[PDB]
């Protein structure tokens, strides 16, 4: 029984997946960055 | 030993793991993108 | 030579780490969230 | 051969996607660092 | 046989980049509990 089609499926699958991460990843540096200079300007340090 | 059965194995676990690591990072990004706001809205700054 | 096993192998170390990757991740968010209510009553704030 | 082509395709695009991913958390955790360091030197502590 | 040479490259490249993503995850988990437990002791809140 040939599985290869199944495996393609999954690897494409990875990459749908990774692509997901990657664009959480890079609003979570935004979201971390704007919290980084929120404090810096925060008089009370 | 055709490995197709065992790798094909491997791949759907991967997969598994990757939904997994995106659902705990949506809730991660969410926590921080919380933590932004509340910052930014802080008296003492 | 046949590099199917040697395939497998990596398929296999890959899984590893992205189950320590998981774990890790699940305590991190957990920090943040500890981080977050703690964040949340912030007096300074 | 076949499908391998399409295969080893899809591995080169998760290998970029990992290159970015991993580029993004070297600089998310700069901004942690930074973050840490300036309300780890916080006057109002 | 087959693409398999060019394929294990890309399964190497990838666990190597994903042994440096785990071992990032690592220092950054330190670093936030770090944060999280300067928080927890600033005298501002
Ligand atoms: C029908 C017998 C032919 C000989 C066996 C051919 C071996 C390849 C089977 C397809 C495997 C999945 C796609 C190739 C990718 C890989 O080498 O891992
Ligand atoms: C052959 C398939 C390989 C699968 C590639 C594994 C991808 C793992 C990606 C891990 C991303 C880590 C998430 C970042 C966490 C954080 O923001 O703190």
């Amino acid at each position: 029984m040939d599985l290869a089609p199944q495996m393609l499926r999954e690897l494409q699958e990875t990459n749908a997946a990774l692509q997901d991460v990657r664009e959480l990843l890079r609003q979570q540096v935004k979201e971390i960055t704007f919290l980084k200079n929120t404090v810096m300007e925060c008089d009370a340090c």
